């Protein structure tokens, strides 16, 4: 089997992305949020506290013929930047782009942080990475992917992501049509339940090239490139007029610049983040100082590729028994 499912930014500078899934029997139809770095399928539901929906989709399992209570079941999931979400959870029918999974986790919402209720455009998360890292108590639960995994064509997923535009995420099959020249796969580590991966280095603009690893993630969920503060700081020093400021936690540039590109190194090969990809606009409406899309990690823990870094690639996680990652430009 395969699925491929359209995914569209939710604002005009890709703040984040959403895919529709189909939940239960007759289907319901939600907006979900792919996340490569979590894995808790949850959603927005009739079980949610009335006051943190504002004007997203609800599930409601009673609707759906296939749903059934998992038991005893509680999740809870903090995500690195405070958002918050709790509940119990159902089995049901799950469908993304035609692939149908039965007996899928649905977690549903008790109750969200203010973030995930002010985001009006997004009904949930699917997570996307190794199902160790699971929220559901006390019998963790697979991921769509883990759970569709024997069933697909060739046990991957890729995310091709648009830049300002809808973009797609296909299930069990590679589309040779969807990138140029070659898919350089390189090793993943699974030991902490991420898509873990090493860039061989990095670029700033027309640049040499700095070779060096730089642990990291490829994070759907996550909208920025998060990196060393070395490496940040040499981008960010190419921008006039940029500077880190307390804040508004982190760069910013005038938005009368013109920013360069970025380069990371897949092995030998190279993807390369045009400047315009590296713009996430005013900091207030009216502003002339824009959010820097290149942020340092030092107060995370960890480098995180998320969007501002997918987008520039098409990106195959290999889910054999050793999992491995493929870039290819587009
Ligand atoms: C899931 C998601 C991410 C996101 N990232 C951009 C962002 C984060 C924090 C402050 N200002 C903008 N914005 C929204 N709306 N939803
Ligand atoms: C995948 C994902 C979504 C999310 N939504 C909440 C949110 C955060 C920031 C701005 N607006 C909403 N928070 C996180 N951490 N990951
Ligand atoms: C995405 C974005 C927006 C922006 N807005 C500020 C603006 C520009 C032009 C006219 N009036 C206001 N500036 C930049 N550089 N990028």
């Amino acid at each position: 089997s395969t699925g491929s499912a359209t995914t569209t930014p939710i604002d005009s500078l890709d703040d984040a992305y959403i895919t529709p899934v189909q939940i239960g029997t007759p289907a319901q139809t939600l907006n979900l949020d792919f996340d490569t770095g979590s894995s808790d399928l949850w959603v927005f539901s009739s079980e949610t506290t009335a006051s943190e929906v504002d004007g997203q989709t609800i599930y409601t399992p009673s609707k759906s013929t296939t749903a059934k209570l998992l038991s005893g079941a509680t999740w809870s999931i903090s995500y690195g930047d405070g958002s918050s979400s709790s509940g119990d959870v159902y089995t049901d029918t799950v469908s993304v782009g035609g692939l149908t999974v039965t007996g899928q986790a649905v977690e549903s919402a008790k109750k969200v942080s203010s973030s995930f209720t002010e985001d009006s455009t997004i009904d949930g998360l699917l997570g996307l990475a190794f199902s160790t890292l699971n929220t559901v108590s006390p019998t963790q639960q697979k991921t769509f992917f883990d759970n569709a995994k024997a069933s697909l064509d060739s046990p991957v997923f890729t995310a091709d992501l648009g830049y300002h535009a809808p973009g797609t995420y296909n299930f069990g099959f590679i589309d040779t049509t969807a990138y140029t020249g070659s898919i350089t796969y390189t090793a993943v580590s699974t030991k902490q339940g991420f898509w873990e991966w090493t860039s061989t280095g990095y670029a700033v603009g027309s640049g040499t090239f700095k070779s060096t690893s730089i642990d990291g993630i490829a994070d759907t969920g996550t909208t920025l490139l998060y990196l060393p503060a070395t490496v940040v700081s040499a981008y960010w020093a190419q921008v006039s007029g940029a500077k880190s400021s307390s804040s508004v936690g982190g760069y910013v540039f005038p938005c009368s610049a013109t920013l360069p590109s970025f380069t990371f190194g897949v092995g030998s090969a190279r993807i390369v983040i045009p400047g315009d990809y590296i713009d996430f606009g005013p900091i207030s409406t009216g502003s002339s100082s824009c959010f820097g899309g290149i942020q340092s990690s030092a107060g995370i823990g960890i480098n995180i590729f998320g969007d501002v870094a997918l987008k520039a690639a098409f990106v195959v996680f290999n889910g054999a028994t050793t999992p491995t990652l493929g870039f290819a430009s587009k």
